[PDB]
């Protein structure tokens, strides 16, 4: 099973069907996912956000966000890999990532041992050296 586009319905009210988010509220995923994936540790980070959530001040496309995102750990590993592959391809980000590797259920499964808080996920983000 696992249809990333269908699972994305759970994210769309915030990040939007076009992945552009809402400045001042929910960050964009379109365009931005490629930027994260280009960093070493970027794909793991995206999985951590889905498993553990995120909170804290971040900047995305030169705009500031200081909100909270819940964890989606209740989703199956296949579902998380599917929705992450969806946000990586729905708006063309994958083509923009040299050597893009699709997320897999096993990768997600492995990171379930981490047991992080949203603050630890922010600490992981800071190590990517984004903006
Ligand atoms: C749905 C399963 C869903 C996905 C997918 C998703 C992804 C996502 C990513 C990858 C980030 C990190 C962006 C970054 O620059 O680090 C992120 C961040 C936030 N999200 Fe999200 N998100 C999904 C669902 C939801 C839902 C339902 C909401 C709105 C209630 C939401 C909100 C946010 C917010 C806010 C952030 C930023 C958190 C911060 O520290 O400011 N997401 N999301």
């Amino acid at each position: 099973q696992a249809d990333g586009a269908k699972i994305y319905a759970q994210c769309a009210g915030c990040h939007q069907q076009n992945g552009q988010g809402i400045p001042g509220a929910f960050p964009p995923l379109a365009g931005h996912v490629a930027e994260i994936l280009a960093k070493e540790g970027g794909r793991e980070y995206l999985i951590l956000v889905l498993l553990y959530g995120l909170q804290g001040q971040i900047e995305v496309k030169g705009m500031k966000y200081n909100g909270v995102m819940s964890s989606f750990a209740q989703l199956k590993d296949e579902e998380i890999a599917a929705v992450l592959n969806h946000i990586a391809t729905a708006w063309g980000d994958a083509k923009k990532v040299k050597g893009f590797k699709p997320f897999t259920a096993e990768e997600v499964k492995k990171l379930r041992a981490k047991k992080l808080t949203p603050q630890q996920v922010l600490a992981e983000r800071k190590k990517l050296g984004l903006k």
